[PDB]
């Protein structure tokens, strides 16, 4: 399928112990779609003094349009040095290893992949 529906575990910066998916743009977005599909992929919301907590290069999801089921639909942009890979809407969040952190909500989605 195109698209698959998500529901993935919101954490708290401060919890998260794997704070990105590697080394290089097109690690990041490798790594990010494995955990996404083996449902060890965790989201952080973006708010002022997370960024910095987290390791560059970041995974985003964006809205990719204006939401089946409930699942908001989005799309995978990678940023490493303020450059962005990729053009999509709004930040839902940055992606991150889940490793079994408790989550504050879960966030679901209909992934563009
Ligand atoms: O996340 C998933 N859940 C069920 C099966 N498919 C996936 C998936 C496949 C490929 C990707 O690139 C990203 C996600």
């Amino acid at each position: 399928k195109t698209h698959v529906q998500l529901s993935l575990p919101v954490l708290q910066v401060r919890d998260v112990l794997v704070r990105g998916f590697g080394d290089s743009v097109e690690e990041v977005l490798s790594e990010a779609r494995q955990h996404l599909k083996d449902g060890t992929c965790g989201l952080v919301e973006v708010e002022k003094g997370v960024l910095p907590q987290l390791e560059q290069p970041y995974v985003f999801i964006k809205r990719s349009d204006a939401a089946p089921h409930g699942h908001v639909m989005v799309e995978l942009v990678a940023e490493l040095e303020g450059i962005q890979y990729g053009r999509s809407g709004e930040t839902l969040g940055v992606l991150v290893p889940h490793v079994g952190e408790i989550p504050v909500a879960y966030r679901k989605v209909l992934l563009r992949k």
